[PDB]
């Protein structure tokens, strides 16, 4: 029996992406999909054979529906600032108990309704969402739903708060502070999220329930099995790579080195300071370097030994690498080490922290911060990560493994069981 399966997320290409991939395993089992999400991605999602709906056709007059990205660079240039200049520790100081995505909370009200509206009218089986906190909808729509994470899922776990970058390493002494923090910052989530819930009369849940099944998308290799199991009901998929070939920019022909390919992610990247940051002291690596330029990529200085656009084709171009410099977002990460490419990882903001210490940790890559970049640091880094045995073996078994997960047989029988039967 062919199920109608609706997915939604986040504005984030990283929440999206992960959807897709996933869709497309239901698609070819005969289920038809349908992804309600923003006008600018209306083509990706048709080209995977998915039927779009726009949320903002479904918005309530008094509540409405920015597509955020757009707006998102005024904001990270502030986030910048502060992580540049502040440690980690530090900026959890400067931020007073504010949690990281809780000023989020509040203007999710529009996607509410439009979510509980489209529900009613398409009428699906079962319903996905790849959000960063559960939503009220997902709890008064008339059927299953099941959250998909794509986030470092530390949070999943008892063990580490999330969001802090802790390493296995830290002792008691230097993790005790900034885990009374982010407990701190974790109530400011709890009660905007009561604030959310009792807007629309639903009963508050924990921000990362599963009520049924919950799927979480990372490694299996780099998973948290030293916490033990995650929470209730969350399933782990090894990887979502939504899934052709990729020529090399003539300018990097001929040229010496190693190819490297640079990219701060969909939202970062809006930043120019920060690439120009990274990109200044490349110049001079004796290396080929590809890079992801972002929305304002056109002003960003390229020397010789580089070439890039706003949105390069990451997933053609990763096989061809070396090298992947990255800002440790999850799909960068899952993509990056599918092909078995070497890491370095400068965190930003949010569960990139996680992911950044979490490759430092397993050996991997290397972490480097914001607040103690140096050219120097960055050029040695790549020396090191380039010529380090252990790192390329590590990424080497990660990669085979990833090739050969059946995770994906799993997952896919139990969201078609919990459409079908309405429970389990
Ligand atoms: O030039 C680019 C930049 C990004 N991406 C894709 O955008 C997503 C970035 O997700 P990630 O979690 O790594 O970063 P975030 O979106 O959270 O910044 C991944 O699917 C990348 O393949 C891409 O295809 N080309
Ligand atoms: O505080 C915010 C925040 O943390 C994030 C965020 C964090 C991690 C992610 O992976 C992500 O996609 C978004 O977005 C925002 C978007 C806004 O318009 C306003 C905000 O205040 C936030």
């Amino acid at each position: 029996k062919s199920l109608k399966i609706l997915f939604t997320a986040l504005f984030g290409p990283g929440h999206l992406n992960a959807c897709l991939g996933i869709g497309s395993l239901l698609r070819k089992r005969g289920h038809q999909i349908y992804f309600a999400h923003f006008p600018r991605h209306r083509a990706t999602i048709e080209k995977h054979g998915f039927l779009f709906i726009s949320l903002l056709d479904y918005a309530e007059p008094e509540f409405p529906i920015v597509d955020m990205l757009p707006d998102i660079g005024i904001i990270a240039k502030f986030a910048f600032e502060r992580m540049h200049k502040l440690t980690p520790l530090e900026l959890f100081r400067h931020a007073s108990g504010k949690h990281t995505f809780a000023g989020m909370v509040n203007g999710s009200k529009g996607e509410n309704y439009a979510m509980m509206k489209i529900v009613k009218e398409y009428k699906p089986d079962v319903c996905l969402a790849d959000y960063l906190f559960n939503m009220p909808w997902m709890f008064t729509v008339d059927c299953p739903v099941i959250p998909v994470k794509s986030v470092n899922p530390i949070e999943l776990y008892n063990g580490p708060p999330a969001l802090t970058g802790c390493s296995i390493h830290d002792p008691p002494s230097v993790r005790e502070e900034i885990e009374q923090l982010a407990r701190k910052s974790e109530l400011e989530l709890e009660s905007e999220l009561e604030k959310l819930f009792a807007h629309f009369n639903v009963p508050l849940v924990s921000y990362n329930y599963a009520q049924q099944l919950g799927i979480y998308i990372y490694p299996g290799p780099l998973d948290y099995k030293e916490l033990g199991s995650p929470k209730e009901n969350w399933v782990r998929l090894d990887s979502s790579i939504r899934s052709s070939n990729f020529e090399l920019p003539e300018k990097l022909k001929d040229k010496p080195g190693k190819l490297i390919y640079v990219s701060m992610g969909s939202l970062a990247s809006a930043v120019t300071e920060l690439l120009t940051m990274i990109l200044t002291p490349l110049a001079n690596s004796p290396h080929r370097f590809i890079v992801s330029t972002g929305p304002n990529g056109d002003s960003i200085k390229l020397y010789d030994n580089m070439w890039g656009d706003k949105f390069i084709n990451q997933v053609a171009l990763l096989p061809k690498v070396d090298l992947f410099i990255t800002h440790g977002g999850s799909n960068s990460l899952i993509e990056g080490l599918t092909a078995g490419k070497p890491l370095i990882a400068i965190p930003q903001f949010g569960d990139q922290l996680d992911n950044a210490q979490r490759i430092a940790d397993l050996g991997l890559g290397v972490r480097l911060n914001l607040h103690e970049f140096s050219g120097e640091k960055l050029l040695k880094a790549i020396e090191d990560v380039l010529n380090d045995e252990k790192i390329n073996a590590n990424v080497a078994r990660v990669s085979e493994e990833l090739k050969k997960s059946d995770s994906k047989d799993k997952v896919i029988s139990l969201i078609e069981k919990l459409a079908r039967d309405k429970k389990l």
